[PDB]
């Protein structure tokens, strides 16, 4: 029963009801706090950037929101590469080192933003290395396909990074209730007088995350397994990846700029009393996104989501003051909680066509070629980590461009219509390519 499992035999009816299931069962109980905590990471400067002012920080607006769409840049070129880690180090060891590395950013963003002389370059170097935690996602990924690899074992993955999307609005809701609390005055927490008569503890925000990203390092070094075990079309992959990026890449990328956006519109309101809203029904969307396409079809629940985003995404013209007249923030908050919604639904919706292609398809395939169950369960493993892999990598892009498409539509013009106008295109012409795959 030792850290390494050398007898792994999935194939083996027997094993699992007797060592399997609860192996397996373990491992998922712990990846996903582990995965939660990487999204609270991930994301962090989308709470962070808004509340930089308020302690002494004189950076632009598009300086901001370059804060929150950086670590969605890092985090798209490292899911590849993080893909191929838990083969070669076993998802144990991956996991506690990807999660344990986490710590470093976050000690290192609560003094930064102490400081009013820290240089925006120093936060643009903590923001790419909040990235790393947006990476965690398709080694977490590609882990648990591995412990939970039979064919009615689908579902496992749905469950991991669902729950692992929920950090966004875990920490979107955790971080400005500690900010407001004096809780490591021991570690040299210092507060700032607020024109509010409060204090403010930016650091608080970042250090939080410091004890549970300890606690669940040292859960998944004694906690989990490494398996030593054997880990060995390109069209569906680009569609999937085009698919991912409309989708969880609108997720991630108007929970990355959605508090700096109504700030700039709604200067007034304090958006991060409510913002954790938007990705957490986002998040919580997204597993009833799989179930409807296992039901309905891909295509007919792809072709309706896209409908709606770009209809919502149309709406939000209505809600926006222009110039400095009238506008609403609870329409505007409304129609973005309906884009949070349709996003986080063919976020799930596209995440459970992946599945369908790469690994159920493969385990059948190859079991209609004469192949064993033991192949079959690899093969279909092993391509799902890599395709999710490269998949959920081009679909990160989306927590880049969106934010920084924000930040420049208001720097050149003064207003966000410019960059909501590319969204709308963008929307209407995935209604079009997917209707083009039909
Ligand atoms: C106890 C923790 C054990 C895990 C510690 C992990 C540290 C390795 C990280 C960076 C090097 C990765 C290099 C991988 C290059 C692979 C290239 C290849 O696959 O060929
Ligand atoms: C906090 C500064 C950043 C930290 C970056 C960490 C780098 C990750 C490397 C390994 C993770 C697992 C480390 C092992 C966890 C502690 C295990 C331990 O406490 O004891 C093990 C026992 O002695 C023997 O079985
Ligand atoms: C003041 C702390 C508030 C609660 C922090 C939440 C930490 C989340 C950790 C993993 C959830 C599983
Ligand atoms: C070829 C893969 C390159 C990336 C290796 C894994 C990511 C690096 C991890 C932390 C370095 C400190
Ligand atoms: C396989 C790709 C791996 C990508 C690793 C991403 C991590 C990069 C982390 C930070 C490196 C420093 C970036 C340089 C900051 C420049 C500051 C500035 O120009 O203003
Ligand atoms: C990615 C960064 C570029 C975003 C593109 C969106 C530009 C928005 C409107 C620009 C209008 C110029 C006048």
């Amino acid at each position: 029963t030792g850290a390494v499992i050398t007898d792994w035999r999935p194939e083996d009816p027997a094993f699992w009801q007797q060592r399997g299931q609860r192996i397996a069962s373990r491992n998922l109980w712990i990846s996903v706090p582990c995965l939660l905590l990487a999204f609270c990471v991930w994301m962090l400067f989308s709470a962070v950037a808004v509340n930089l002012p308020k302690v002494g920080f004189n950076f632009t607006t598009d300086q901001l929101f370059m804060l929150t769409a950086l670590p969605s840049v890092s985090g798209a070129l490292l899911r590849v590469p993080y893909s191929f880690m838990v083969p070669i180090f076993g998802g144990r060891r991956w996991t506690a080192f990807s999660t344990g590395i986490l710590i470093i950013p976050c000690v290192w963003l609560g003094f930064a933003v102490q400081d009013t002389s820290t240089p925006y370059s120093v936060f643009i170097i903590i923001s790419l290395l909040c990235g790393f935690a947006g990476a965690n996602f398709a080694s977490s990924m590609a882990n648990i396909s591995f412990f939970f690899p039979k064919q009615k074992q689908g579902g496992a993955l749905g469950l991991n990074g669902g729950l692992g999307n929920m950090g966004v609005s875990v920490m979107q809701l955790v971080a400005p209730l500690v900010v407001s609390l004096s809780i490591f005055a021991v570690f040299g927490s210092q507060g700032v007088k607020q024109p509010d008569g409060t204090e403010l503890y930016l650091a608080n925000a970042s250090w939080i995350w410091v004890p549970f990203l300890a606690i669940f390092t040292i859960a998944a070094w004694f906690g989990m397994n490494d398996l030593a075990t054997s880990k060995a079309k390109r069209g569906h992959l680009w569609i999937m990846s085009l698919l991912y990026l409309a989708t969880f890449g609108s997720f991630i990328g108007f929970s990355a700029g959605f508090a700096m956006l109504s700030k700039t519109q709604f200067p007034d309101v304090q958006i991060l009393q409510y913002a954790f809203f938007g990705p957490f029904i986002g998040a919580l969307a997204r597993s009833a996104g799989g179930a409807l396409s296992d039901r309905l079809g891909g295509t007919r629940v792809t072709l309706v989501n896209f409908i709606l985003m770009a209809i919502f995404s149309g709406l939000l013209f209505l809600t926006l003051p222009t110039d400095g007249q009238g506008g609403s923030f609870m329409a505007f908050f409304a129609v973005f909680l309906a884009l949070f919604l349709t996003a986080g639904l063919g976020s799930g919706s596209t995440f459970q066509m992946i599945s369908v292609i790469f690994r159920k398809l493969t385990m059948d395939r190859v079991k209609a070629e004469g192949g064993s169950d033991e192949r079959a369960m690899r093969e279909a493993a092993t391509d799902t980590a890599a395709a999710l892999g490269f998949i959920s990598a081009i679909g990160a892009i989306g927590g880049f461009f969106i934010p920084k498409a924000f930040g420049s539509s208001l720097a050149l013009t003064g207003s966000p219509v410019g960059a909501m106008k590319v969204f709308l295109i963008f929307y209407i012409a995935c209604v079009v390519i997917t209707w083009a795959v039909y």
